[PDB]
């Protein structure tokens, strides 16, 4: 593949999002800054009005996602780790309006908070995605408290579906059910760092880290249990089993679409529906942090039929993957001197 380094000097960049036409790209730096990159103008100073964050461990400023109607509204959603009571943090999601001159995020306000707050630095999740109807999906980790992913009254280890304003859609699976959070779409997730709308089927797909082994790709269905920590393809970091695990397959829990017994460290995900590189059409691209590579899965409908590895000689932790309107892939690398990369098939 071809690789062009478009920008360096990004401190642990986490998310990118394209703005319309040639207006550029927004990029988050996990320590807590939002930037705008454009091909002629380079990288902006930090944009004003961004929330303060819990910038410890894996937390900080996470996803940036312009609203589907950004051209009209200039609305920009952000996810981030937010401090709370008792010195524990949790994920939060809000939005503001990017000013006409790109200098300031105006009137930022939180619309959703993970509760309770249980993290001391790990497993925020944080990816965001809109579906075809404009509903907002939010992927949440279990804050490193493994059993809470199974608990229906806790927002740990859940995929959440909200309206554009953060309200609960009345057809969410748990609405009206005692002891269950009505924001929840699916449960039993560990630490999801991939979330994307399949452009052909209209289904949200998700991926998540396993512990020592067992990273997973899922197609999450409403009200379904993805099994963490009762079911897993991984073990604990010590080499002992995860204490709560009953098996790789556990009845009443849904299997992953695809799994990796040796964890690449999945991060970022994009379906390729461009015209520039026809050989890449109907592929799903996923970053690998630990294995420092880009994964390409060939799809036949909902089936994964082949797995390819790219960029394995570059030595960069791939944190973010987006399919650009110009037909190239755009990546961020997770390092102190983090990079924005433009990647093509040849
Ligand atoms: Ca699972």
């Amino acid at each position: 593949p071809t690789v062009s380094q478009l920008q360096d000097g990004l401190e642990h960049p986490w998310s990118l999002a394209f703005l319309p036409a040639e207006q550029g790209l927004l990029i988050t730096e996990r320590p807590g800054r939002l930037r705008l990159w454009q091909q002629d103008k380079g990288l902006s100073p930090p944009i004003a009005g961004v929330p303060q964050v819990y910038a410890e461990g894996q937390g900080g400023l996470l996803e940036v996602l312009p609203a589907p109607d950004f051209a009209a509204s200039r609305r920009v959603y952000l996810s981030f780790a937010e401090p709370g009571e008792g010195g524990k943090a949790g994920t939060a999601v809000g939005y503001g309006r990017l000013s006409d001159d790109d200098a300031r995020l105006e009137n930022f306000k939180v619309i959703f908070r993970q509760q309770p707050k249980l993290s001391v630095g790990n497993h925020f999740g944080g990816k965001l995605a809109f579906d075809r109807q404009g509903y907002l999906f939010i992927a949440l980790g279990e804050n490193n408290q493994r059993p809470t992913a199974q608990e229906t009254d806790k927002l740990q280890g859940k995929l959440v579906r909200l309206t554009a304003e953060g309200a609960v859609p009345p057809d969410n699976p748990w609405v009206g059910q005692a002891g269950k959070r009505p924001e929840v779409w699916s449960y039993g997730h560990r630490n999801p760092q991939g979330l994307a709308l399949n452009p052909w089927s209209g289904a949200i797909w998700e991926h998540e880290h396993g512990p020592r082994g067992g990273d997973e790709l899922n197609i999450p269905l409403p009200g379904k249990n993805y099994g963490w920590p009762l079911a897993t393809y991984g073990i604990n970091y010590s080499g002992q089993p995860i204490p709560e695990a009953k098996g790789e397959r556990v009845p009443g829990t849904e299997q992953p679409l695809h799994y990796w017994r040796v964890s690449p460290g999945l991060s970022g995900m994009a379906f390729y529906d461009g015209q520039r590189f026809p050989a890449w059409r109907h592929s799903l691209f996923i970053g690998a942090l630990a294995q420092k590579a880009l994964i390409r899965l060939t799809l036949e409908g909902d089936k994964v039929v082949a797995e390819e590895r790219l960029l394995g000689d570059r030595g960069e932790r791939i944190r973010e993957v987006r399919s650009g309107p110009d037909g190239y892939l755009y990546l961020l690398t997770d390092e102190r001197d983090g990079k924005l990369l433009k990647v093509g098939a040849s």
